[PDB]
């Protein structure tokens, strides 16, 4: 019984409506994203791929509530370990497959991080995270074909950590789009 976009343009309709208030039902978010059936028909005007990191393109700002974007991951493209900055986080395949690494939080002591859960995302999965839930690390599974992913997060950030794997130490890394609304923002 879950409401089906049909299009990208009705699942950005839906996202303003279950975003308008305080609550967010989870579930319900991450069900919509999941029944919207990736077209690339309509969402390449934002796939710009550069050839050594991801990139991250804005498609929506959400009137404050969330922001939308598209991240495109290069062969062989994937994150550091990092956190997400207080805020829900939903990520769903666009194209190709994504492993998610989930690690714990380290604490004050120097030791190597700890792995609590490995998946691939399949064909339009959406999966979610928060600072409760754990850490992770994505990363393109094809070192021959890309991978997009459709991301929102609610409240909008723009700066979290990444973790060393060997020590837990993080560092503050600020977040910036490659693009915006479609067009290259440099
Ligand atoms: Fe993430």
């Amino acid at each position: 019984e879950v409401l089906k976009p049909r299009t990208l343009a009705d699942l950005i309709r839906i996202l303003h409506q279950l975003f308008a208030g305080d609550e967010v039902n989870v579930e319900e978010v991450q069900a919509i994203m999941e029944a919207y059936e990736s077209d690339p028909t309509e969402w390449a005007m934002y796939a710009k791929f550069d050839q050594y990191r991801y990139t991250r393109n804005l498609v929506d700002q959400g009137n404050g509530k969330f922001n939308l974007m598209i991240l495109c991951w290069g062969e062989g493209h994937g994150s550091s370990i990092h956190d997400h900055t207080n805020s829900h986080c939903f990520l769903k395949m666009l194209q190709g497959n994504l492993k998610e690494t989930l690690f714990a939080w380290p604490d004050k002591k120097s030791n190597e991080m700890v792995k609590k859960s490995e998946r691939v995302l399949r064909e339009n999965q959406c999966a979610y995270i928060n600072d409760s839930v754990g850490l992770h690390r994505v990363e393109n599974i094809s070192h021959t074909e890309p991978a997009v992913s459709l991301h929102l997060y609610s409240p909008p950030f723009d700066t979290c950590h990444a973790f060393d794997q060997r020590t837990g130490h993080k560092n503050k890394v600020t977040m910036t789009f490659h693009s915006k609304f479609g067009i290259r923002t440099p």
